[PDB]
C-alpha cells in the first residue's frame, strides 16, 4: 500500500508520492489515529516533518524537484488519517542575523481539531498555495484569524494551543485536508478578492 512505500528507511517523500486534485482521498473525512501509535504512522509523521525541512532547504529541494512548504497532511500522501506536520520558519533580520528561535510552530500533530475560534476572519493577502492543486488560484482564502487548537503528539500527550496570525492559517489550511476541504472551497465564489469589512489581511 501507500503508507509501505513511504516508511521505508531510505525512501524520502518527494513530488511523486503527492496526490493530486480529482483523487477522491482528497474529500474524505481522514480516520482518528488510535495511541499507541503503530510504527508505520510514527514515521510517516517523521518522514512528513522531513519533507518540509528538504522542501525549505534551497539545495535539497533542488535535489529532490521540491515545491517549498510550510505544512503537509497524510490525506496528500493517500493516507486517510488524521496527521498532519508543520513547519513555519522566522526570519532573518535586516542584518542578515538568524532568528532567536527557528520555527515559530514546528510540529507533527496527531487528531488535532480547532476547538475554539475568534469572531474575526482572517486571509493570506497573497492567497494560498497547494501542493495537490497545479493551477493558478487566485483568491483570498477566508479563515478564522486565531483559533485554539487540540492535538495529540507520537507519545500521546495532549496539548492545547492558541495560534494567531500566519501559523493560524497554516493550521487550519492542514485541518481542512483531514477533512476534506480544499483552500479554494473558503475563496468568494463570485468575487476572489471580496472583502468584507473587518476581514484581517495578512500582508
Ligand atoms: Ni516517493
Ligand atoms: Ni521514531
Ligand atoms: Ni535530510
Ligand atoms: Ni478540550
Ligand atoms: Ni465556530
Ligand atoms: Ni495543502
Ligand atoms: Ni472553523
Ligand atoms: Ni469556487
Amino acid at each position: 500500500a501507500a503508507i509501505d512505500k513511504l516508511v521505508k528507511a531510505s525512501h524520502l517523500i518527494d513530488m511523486n508520492d503527492i496526490i493530486r486534485e480529482g483523487n477522491p482521498t482528497l474529500r474524505k473525512v481522514a480516520e482518528e489515529v488510535t495511541f499507541p501509535l503503530s510504527e508505520k504512522e510514527e514515521i510517516l509523521g517523521e518522514k512528513m516533518m522531513q519533507f518540509l525541512k528538504h522542501s525549505q532547504d534551497p539545495i535539497m529541494a533542488e535535489k529532490l524537484g521540491l515545491r517549498g512548504g510550510v505544512g503537509l497532511a497524510a490525506p496528500q500522501l493517500d493516507i486517510s488519517k488524521r496527521i498532519i506536520a508543520v513547519l513555519v520558519p522566522n526570519v532573518e533580520d535586516a542584518q542578515g542575523n538568524p532568528p532567536k528561535e527557528a520555527y515559530s510552530l514546528q510540529e507533527v500533530m496527531y487528531n488535532p481539531k480547532v476547538v475554539s475560534h475568534s469572531v474575526q476572519d482572517a486571509a493570506l493577502s497573497d492567497g494560498e498555495g497547494c501542493l495537490s492543486v497545479d493551477r493558478e488560484v487566485p483568491g483570498y482564502v477566508v479563515r478564522h484569524a486565531r483559533v485554539t487548537i487540540e492535538y495529540f503528539d507520537k507519545t500521546g500527550e495532549k496539548h492545547r494551543l492558541k495560534l494567531k496570525g500566519y501559523n493560524s492559517i497554516v493550521v487550519q489550511h492542514e485541518i481542512d485536508h483531514i477533512d476534506g476541504i480544499m483552500f479554494y472551497d473558503r475563496i468568494n465564489e463570485k468575487n476572489p478578492f471580496a472583502v468584507k469589512e473587518g476581514l484581517l489581511i495578512l500582508e
